[PDB]
């Protein structure tokens, strides 16, 4: 699978990851810098959106409404990560008015680029995470899987919601 970015196009690294694969549970940091496992315990939809950059993205701006929604449905969680260290990612959060999201930074073991297999390989954006969205169940196994092939644009919305419903 290739994804492009203006004039460049990126091989992904890490392992893929198929619908019905069970997905590994990997550790993330939060905004506190404590340690999270990505799979939260019991939760039967578990959204998995990755970005290569929090700031002035499009995700974060619709973050505050989709977690909302999200979290009136019945065991849906909602987790955004990117490279972003957690203070930038507290701040770039706290001043779009986004409280209680779980925003997660993957910068200290790169274990969710490598173990997703959504690691961008050499290009301007090397060592970024690839637009793309997860849906997880209670055990770990893929649902729902996309990466976007324009890093730029945002996954289908049509489809994520479907399967949420
Ligand atoms: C970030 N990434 C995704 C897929 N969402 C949900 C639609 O806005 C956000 N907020
Ligand atoms: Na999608």
């Amino acid at each position: 699978q290739k994804v492009t970015f203006k004039e460049e196009t990126y091989q992904l690294e890490g392992k893929a990851l198929k619908v019905g694969d069970k997905a590994p549970d990997v550790k993330l940091v939060n905004g506190d810098l404590q340690e999270v496992n990505l799979l939260k315990q019991g939760v039967r939809f578990q959204v998995v959106s990755a970005l290569p950059s929090l700031t002035g993205s499009v995700c974060l701006l619709q973050a505050k409404h989709f977690n909302e929604q999200t979290g009136k449905l019945p065991s849906v969680s909602f987790s955004v990560i990117s490279m972003d260290l957690p203070f930038s990612q507290g701040q770039i959060a706290g001043a779009e008015g986004i409280k209680d999201l779980r925003i997660l930074s993957d910068f200290r073991y790169k274990a969710f680029g490598e173990n997703y297999g959504v690691l961008l390989g050499k290009g301007s954006l090397q060592g970024l995470l690839a637009r793309s969205v997860f849906v997880l169940d209670d055990k770990g196994v893929v649902i729902y899987k996309e990466i976007v092939q324009n890093i730029l644009e945002e996954p289908n919305y049509e489809a994520l919601l479907k399967v949420l419903k």
